[PDB]
């Protein structure tokens, strides 16, 4: 057939690398959306791939191209035998903290006791997208932010903004000593989702799941409870749901917070 | 409250239904009480011999008179939650079941991935859109056991309608119903979703975007903001922001009837 020679058509050893990070400090990167955000968020990456026999994404290239990124063709045949058309293996950035939270500016997203992956995913991209300072995800059950379910279901935003794995009374005082009032979000709180965004200085939101809402320590140390207001007092919302919506009401005072940063 | 150890006949009757399109299985506790308070028929709900049904599900099958049995623990292994039932499929809501009821139309525009066609119907439900229209959802039915998982057994509880896309265009057409699509730079603003009176249907695609059939019969793209005109959100994200916009004139739609 004389292929391509560029084309790595084995099964050793760039291949051999990206088998040893599939089954286990760097990670696999999939697909053109989020491998542009994560090199726009300044994701360090070693190499990016695509299968044989289709035309990366012409800004792709270009943006590899711009970053000193190298690209290679893995023949589809092997591509198909892991496992998308394309992805990259790059380095995990140093776990973010509490204090880039509070450094960053703008409101803390706490989700407290949401465990599933693909929500969590969702509110990392709602609360980048949004304009929020950082997430805090207490009880969550996941062994770092860069499980390759999250950066799936986050569609490689994870990097974008500080997530933060902590334990609830780290997070509570974390908000005390950084003088961050926080809200909780529940049924009949004392203040209506749309009056969110009265308020000027930065807050935290806590959410809970709804298999047992927001957790003692967090309701303790409250400033008031936040409503959505729905159709029956007995209804609830998805939590991701929950979360665009509080964070839709605060978009101009997070918005106002991401502009001023921008220009510094 | 009688138990079951043996294996015939109601237990042939579950494997049977898990031609049963006219019956199917919901799955547990508060997924069943909602299809009932929502009028779905039920022929017989069941729980697990050992751990107790709840007081508040077994009063209301009461208050109906829904028979109710337990099941060896070990039968119900090897029918697959713990609790679970079997009902009648309502009859399918139609388009205009829609329009009669009031409010605004949710139509999905190439919306797949069930998980969020079920937050979504849980989100119009509490929100209070008249409807949802399915456009290439790929389900057969709004039955799919899959979406009566996703949507928590809130399905059956406003007018949920698989339809074509011209279908869905020509629907709202002869009922006065303007369209607005939901994109990225967009003629309006999400916040401004609330300062019209009438009902309106908005059109949200995954992603990617809504159909050129929409666009082409939309009054208007309606854009929530962003950092970034690149970035995006979940599908059920996008209804929630939506409908929370629209709450207010839902809300007094669904409270004048």
């Amino acid at each position: 057939t004389e292929p391509a020679i560029i084309t790595n058509a084995s099964d050793p050893a760039v291949q051999r690398i990206i088998d040893v990070t599939k089954h286990s400090k760097t990670t696999l990167i999939e697909d053109t959306e989020p491998l542009m955000e994560c090199i726009r968020a300044g994701v360090q990456f070693i190499e990016v791939y695509g299968s044989s026999g289709t035309p990366l994404d012409p800004a792709l290239l270009d943006l590899c191209r711009q970053r000193e990124i190298p690209v290679r063709l893995i023949d589809v045949s092997i591509v198909n035998q892991l496992f998308a058309k394309v992805f990259g293996i790059a380095r995990v950035p140093r776990p973010a903290r509490l204090a880039d939270i509070a450094e960053r500016g703008g409101d803390v997203v706490v989700l407290d006791g949401v465990k599933i992956v693909g929500n969590i995913g969702a509110i990392v991209r709602t609360s980048l997208a949004l304009g929020a300072a950082g997430i805090v995800l207490v009880d969550s059950d996941l062994a770092t932010i860069a499980d390759r379910r999250l950066l799936r279901a986050s569609r490689g935003y994870v990097f974008s903004l500080p997530v933060v794995l902590a334990d609830r009374e780290e997070a509570v005082s974390f908000l005390r000593d950084n003088d961050i009032a926080l809200m909780v979000l529940d049924t009949d709180g004392d203040l209506g989702v749309k009056d969110l965004g009265d308020r000027a200085d930065r807050m935290a939101l806590v959410f809970g799941s709804e298999k047992g809402g927001p957790s003692g320590l967090f309701q303790e140390a409250s400033a008031g409870t936040v409503s959505i207001p729905m159709l029956s007092s007995t209804e609830s919302l998805n939590v991701s749901v929950s979360v665009g919506i509080a964070l839709h009401e605060r978009s101009a005072r997070n918005f106002a917070v991401r502009r001023a940063a921008a220009q510094a």
